[PDB]
DNA sequence: GCCTTGCCGGGTAAGTTCCGGCGCG
DNA sequence: CGCGCCGGAACTTACCCGGCAAGGC
């Protein structure tokens, strides 16, 4: 669908590093917020903006983006009610996913929440429910791995992909051409 | 001999929700 | 008056990073 395979790239992102916000204001206004938050601004203007202005455009959203600049991580933000509950639906139905939108949201779950080194390959989250349906995608795709609470601290959750399929995971997931590259991905490609 | 990975602590790159506007029926 | 789109940023921690060493072959 292409537009399907962008939008599930985008919502790994956003249940990575950003979040789906419905807000309550005096009074009695209201917000609906699509966000990705990173450190990177380059990153967030360059990478994720023009994925998410594709996806504003495709389905007529005229709700803008905003790139908002904190005091720790830049902000890509959209308030829309209509992208709000896009997303919000496509969460609850995540499940469903086929083999193409679960390695396009794989994708943006690992840039926003991965082992960036790729010398390990790790994927951190609280929420274990979310990692165990990526842990049952890897299984089916051939990807060995496991999950165990990594930090005992703040209860977060680790999914530990074997070294033994480093390259069934960097190759037919990280690097798949059928929804877009991520950016380490994209630049081992082209060296 | 060394590769894999469970477990851990450090601290910052994230996340979350409040503030003020404004437009529009 | 009720509700939804802008623009900013305060405020806490959930991630990532990277070291250690048990286990396996
Ligand atoms: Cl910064
Ligand atoms: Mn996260
Ligand atoms: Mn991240």
């Amino acid at each position: 669908e292409n537009v399907s395979g962008i939008s599930a790239y985008l919502l790994g992102l956003i249940i990575g590093d950003g979040g789906l916000y419905k807000l309550k204001y005096k009074g009695n206004r209201s917000e609906y917020r699509v966000v990705i938050t990173q450190k990177s601004e380059n990153l967030i203007k360059q990478h994720f903006a023009p994925l998410m202005q594709f996806l504003i455009d495709e389905l007529n959203v005229k709700s803008k983006i905003q790139i908002v600049k904190g005091d720790t991580r830049y902000e890509l933000r959209v308030s829309s009610k209509k992208l709000y509950y896009y997303f919000t639906n496509m969460l609850e139905r995540i499940r469903l996913c086929n083999m193409r939108e679960q390695i396009a949201f794989i994708k943006g779950l690992y840039v926003a929440e991965g082992d960036k080194t790729l010398k390990r390959l790790r994927i951190w989250n609280k929420n274990k429910a979310l990692l165990e349906i990526v842990s049952r995608w890897l299984n089916n795709l051939g990807v060995r791995n496991t999950i165990h609470l990594d930090d005992h601290r703040h209860g977060v959750y680790v999914l530990n992909i074997s070294l033994r399929d480093r390259i069934k995971f960097v190759h037919t997931i990280l690097s798949s051409h059928l929804n877009p590259l991520p950016p380490e991905a994209a630049a081992l490609e082209h060296h």
